[PDB]
Parts: structure tokens; C-alpha cells; sequence
């Protein structure tokens, strides 16, 4: 059997060119090369207060999203969390093998702490253990995410090495994977800040469903460094904007940094806005034009979600067993 | 007919306290309210302990109730973990529960008995998967210790949250006001109340201890200082032979004025000679149902297959009501 590569997306907010670029273009490309499981994460998205409304319709918009970029439900399981009540079940027992440091330490609390301060819930606080519990209940090796996920991830691999210190290799130690570039893309005007789907300027977001013209608009408005004369470089310390830039005009093309440094010598920064923009452009168009043909048909939608968590099922509830043994419980009669 | 709920650990070593109170209380309701009771493993693993002793505790509670008389035909008896709509309920109540609410709970600061970063997360998070227990069966009526009740308020409180964002998807519950009547003291410190949860094994007589063993700790039960000695109740002055005379009362529903012209010329030696008789009777009786149905493998899996069934029509009712007021997808069938 193939290693298993497991991921989640939270179906909250429109997601961006940042969670292609460190998540999802992974995802697509590991489809073939390892066994992969990918899951709309339903239950972490309302540690942040939502509409219940747009929830449930977010929900199908980031499914179909996936199939848009290539996520076939023919090689990769596809599921919505909370369509597996494992996910809950682990999520609590590994909730007793954490200490209360490893959360209270954890920068994504810190910052959603700061900006939702009129609800810091408990559900924010006990996030990576939940997302513990969907990484470890699938015997996964890879987890493909962006940077900002990586202390998360390494929670994970702590508790998973806790449990089995104690009863034996009931889990895999899962291990990240972050790409080289585009593991945070930054902002637009700011390109200091990663670039949030939380964002209030919108100037600083390129949405992967936004109007591609008017995406255009803000690549050529991107913030570039003052060097003179302008050089076509890649240094994400000193010329950030440029970088990133050539990031993301990499993510479009699949060409290198260095064949594209080489491509835009002797060229200054307008000529590359220009050039990031109608590669952008062009993708987002293919993207929405797929988008749009597997948004429309909600009955596909239901079917890949009762497949997909039939097969994700299937392979948390032998976990899930194991653990229930592992730990003392008694075993439901069948 | 009004929904009560409660919660069994399964390391309590319950005593004869908790039995001529509570349990006795219950035992004999099971008709007039739909009793639920539900064994918590889930909340055990809170405190590390043995895989194997774990297992065997959650059987040994479970005997113990059907011993005590909870009637699994009458009321529903089940192993938390069975439910998995426990843990779900539990994770989505964590996302309208304040982290300062669970902070400021005594019995985390309590229980915590260490310094954070080294106490774990299900100690933190519990009071959550409590409310969870409660709500997902549309609970009137808990019956809690004074210990629970700041837990029972949190239930309370996230109750009626949910309700003003979603409707009335939760009853908020209620305390169980009422208490048992019977009075059970501590056999050395007979002010305090007699508890499960004392690490003085000789304050307490144990529902599985041996008659030999029930003499010992009977036999060394504080008195007092009375010359000549008299078995009369009082229990400002008397509290030691007090207690003892309320024990036998508890066992026997002779009243006090019957016991104190029983024991009329009488020295504490007959007294608790009588009260740890009486005791032991009492217990002699409970043990041999406990050890008929423990070494029943397969009366305890029956009962743990219909209890969780029934308990799971009620709990996927609400949590398919919470989901849906959430605004989740719902499982395609
Ligand atoms: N500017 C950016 N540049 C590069 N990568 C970025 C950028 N912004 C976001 N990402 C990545 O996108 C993914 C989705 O993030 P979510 O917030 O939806 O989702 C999150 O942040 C997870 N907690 C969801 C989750 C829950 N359980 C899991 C188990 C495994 C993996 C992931 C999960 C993430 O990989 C994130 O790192
Ligand atoms: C057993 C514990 C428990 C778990 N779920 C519930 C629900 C109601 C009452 C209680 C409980 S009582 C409580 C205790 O700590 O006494």
C-alpha cells in the first residue's frame, strides 16, 4: 500500500492564491505518487463565529474549489470532517495526552486570540489537537501545508510519539511538507504580512474565485523595493515583493526561479507586474470556468462527499479502535 | 415525564454513603422520572491510569448499578464511549464556551493540583464534554454533589447561549434540589460527610468490603469522652455515637427515639457490635447481586448494547439538530 498524504482547508472565508500555493498545488501533485486524503474541515471553521447560512454553502463552494483544481475523487478520498464523528472521538482522547502549555504556547491562538476577542472559545484554544486527530487517525506520512501550519504539525508529531512511547505504535510520526516557495505568500501591499484570508484591505488578497480583471488591478498595484536600478531578483530578505512575485508567477507557469530570473534580465519591475498579472489572470479564468461546472451540479457534490466519507470512515474507525483498546475502554458490542 | 441525567466515573469506590443517599434516593424513582445513567470513561482518561484497570473499573461500576437496583428496562445504563455523539456535542459546545470560563473553574484549579504545562488538556476541557453528556438527551434534572454545581452552571449558561443564537435546540437543565435524608459521617471525623472520594480509607465503609473488614473500621469509630457512657443522639456532643446511630437508622428505619430506648443501658461496644452487623447484612446481600452480574460477560454486553441504542436515538436526534442550526452540511444517508 502507498504512503498516505493527508490534508484539511477550512470552509471559511474565499480562499486565496496563498492556500494554492502552499496547500492545494501539493495536493494535486501528489495525487498519483502517494495515497491522499483530503478533508474540508467544517469543524475547526466554527472556532471563528459564522453565519450558519454561508457555513453550510461555503462548504460546497471549497468542494468544489478542490475538483476545480484538480483533486480527483477517483484517486483521492474527499470528505467533510464532520461527516466522520471519529475526527470528535479522537479529537477528545488525545485531548488527555497534551499538556496545557503546548496550546496556551501556539501563535495561531495568539493572533486569532487578538483579533476575535470577543470570542475566545475553547474550540480556538483546542484546535491543534483536533487537527491532531485528523492527521493521526488515517496512518498518515505527509501532510502538505503552508509555513504557518508547521507548529501545529510538529504538535501533532509530539503527541503522536507520546501516545505510542506509551502503548506502542498504534501511530505513524507524520512528517510536514512545505514547499521551498510559496510557503507564505505575502501581501500584496504589504509584503511583510502573509497574505490572510482574514484580511480587511482587500488590496493585499488574491482571491482564487475574485473577477480575474479585477485581480489584474491589484498585481500591477503590488508594492516593489527601491533599488536602483530596478533588478529582476530573487531575495526574499531585501526585494520581498519582487520574490514574491516571482513566486507566484512560478506557481502559474511551473518555470524555476532561476529560469525565471534569467528570462527578466534587463527588464524592470512594470514588465513583471504585467507578466505575473496575465499569468494570474489566465489561470484564475481556467479555474473559475471548472469551478462553475462542478459548483451547478450539487447533486455530484453529494455524491463525492458520501463516498468520500464512506472511504474516510473505513479507515479512522480501525484507528479509532485501536486507540479505544490502547487506552482501556471497554469495546461497543456490535 | 421529566429526562434526568447522571454520570457514573468509573473509579468511584462508592460507599455505603452514596448508597443509602443517593442511590437508594434513585433506586427507588426510576418509575416517576426517565433516568439515564452514564458511565464516564471518557472523563476518566483526564487522569492517567492502567489500560486493564480502566477496563475492568468500567465493568465493576456497571455491576455495581444493576446491583444497587438500576433496573436497565426501567432507566437506560450505559459506557460513555459507545455514544460517539458525546465526543461531537462536546467539540462543537467548545466553540461557545469562553476560554475564561473553563479557566476559572475551581475544580480545573483544583484538580489541577499542579503547574500548567504540565496538566493536560481533557483536565481543561472537561466541564465541556459534561455539558455535552447533559444536553444531547434534553435533560430537566441533573443531580449533583456541591462540587458539581459550578460545572452544572456552565452547562446552564452554554445552554441558553445556543438557544438565543440557534432556537430552542437545548432544555436548559436543572438541579435535582431535593436530598436522600439518610445521614452517613466519617467513622474518624464524624462532622464531615461520609465521600467516595477520601483518601482515608478508614473514614468510609466501602460497598464490596468483607464483614472482617467492616468490624475494623466499625470497631474504631470515634466517640466521645461521656461519663458514664450513654447511647443517646445529640450531635453537638454526641456526634460520634450520632452518626453511628444514624448509620443503623439509614439501615435498619428504626427511628432514633426506637434506638435510643434499644440501647437504653446499653455501653458503645453493643453499639457498633450492632451497627457494623447491620451494615454488613446490608452488604452481604448487595455482593451477592454484584458478583452474579459481574461474572456475567454476556448479561453486561446486552445491557451495554440496549443501553447505548437507546441512548443513541435520543443523542443523534439533538446532535442532528445542532449540526443543522450550526449550518454544517448534513451526512448524505
Ligand atoms: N499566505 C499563505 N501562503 C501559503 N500557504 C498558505 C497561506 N495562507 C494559508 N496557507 C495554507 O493554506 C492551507 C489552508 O489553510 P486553512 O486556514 O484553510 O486551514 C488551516 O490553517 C488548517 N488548520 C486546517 C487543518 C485542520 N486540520 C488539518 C490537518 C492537516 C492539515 C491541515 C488541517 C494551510 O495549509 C495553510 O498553511
Ligand atoms: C461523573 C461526572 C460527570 C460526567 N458527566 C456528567 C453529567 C452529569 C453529572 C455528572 C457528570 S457528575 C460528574 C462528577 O464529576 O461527579
Amino acid at each position: 500500500t502507498k504512503p498516505i498524504v493527508f490534508s484539511g482547508a477550512q470552509p471559511s472565508g474565499e480562499l486565496t492564491i496563498g492556500n494554492y500555493m502552499g496547500a492545494l498545488r501539493q495536493w494535486v501533485n501528489m495525487q498519483d505518487d502517494y495515497h491522499c486524503i483530503y478533508c474540508i474541515v467544517d469543524q475547526h471553521a466554527i472556532t471563528v463565529r459564522q453565519d450558519a447560512q454561508k457555513l453550510r454553502k461555503a462548504t460546497l463552494d471549497t468542494l468544489a474549489l478542490y475538483l476545480a483544481c484538480g483533486i480527483d475523487p477517483e484517486k483521492s478520498t474527499i470528505f467533510v470532517q464532520s461527516h466522520v464523528p471519529e475526527h470528535a472521538q479522537l479529537g477528545w482522547a488525545l485531548n488527555c495526552y497534551t499538556y496545557f502549555g503546548e496550546l496556551s504556547r501556539m501563535t495561531q491562538f495568539k493572533d486569532k486570540s487578538a483579533r476575535y476577542a470577543e470570542n475566545i472559545n475553547a474550540g480556538l484554544f483546542d484546535y491543534p489537537v483536533l487537527m491532531a486527530a485528523d492527521i493521526l487517525l488515517y496512518q498518515t506520512n505527509l501532510v502538505p501545508v503552508g509555513e504557518d501550519q508547521k507548529q501545529h504539525l510538529e504538535l501533532s508529531r509530539d503527541i503522536a510519539q507520546r501516545f505510542n512511547a506509551l502503548y506502542g505504535e498504534i501511530f505513524k510520526v507524520p512528517e510536514p511538507f512545505i514547499p521551498k516557495s510559496g510557503a507564505r505568500v505575502m501581501s500584496l501591499l504589504e509584503p511583510t504580512k502573509k497574505m490572510s484570508k482574514s484580511d480587511d484591505n482587500r488590496n493585499n488578497v488574491i482571491g482564487l474565485l475574485e473577477d480575474p480583471k479585477s485581480v489584474v488591478k491589484k498585481i500591477k498595484r503590488a508594492v516593489t523595493d527601491s533599488d536602483e536600478p530596478p533588478v529582476v531578483r530573487y531575495d526574499v530578505q531585501n526585494k520581498a515583493g519582487v520574490s514574491n512575485l516571482l513566486d507566484i508567477l512560478s506557481a502559474v507557469t511551473g518555470q524555476s526561479i532561476p529560469e525565471l530570473e534569467k528570462q527578466f534580465e534587463g527588464k524592470m519591475y512594470g514588465h513583471l507586474k504585467g507578466e505575473v498579472a496575465d499569468a494570474v489572470s489566465g489561470m484564475l479564468t481556467e479555474l473559475q470556468e471548472r469551478y462553475h461546472r462542478f459548483r451547478n451540479d450539487e447533486a455530484f457534490l453529494q455524491q463525492v462527499m458520501k463516498d468520500g466519507a464512506e472511504k474516510a470512515s473505513a479507515h479512522a474507525s480501525r484507528t479509532l479502535k485501536a486507540v479505544y483498546e490502547a487506552i482501556g475502554f471497554v469495546a461497543k458490542p456490535h
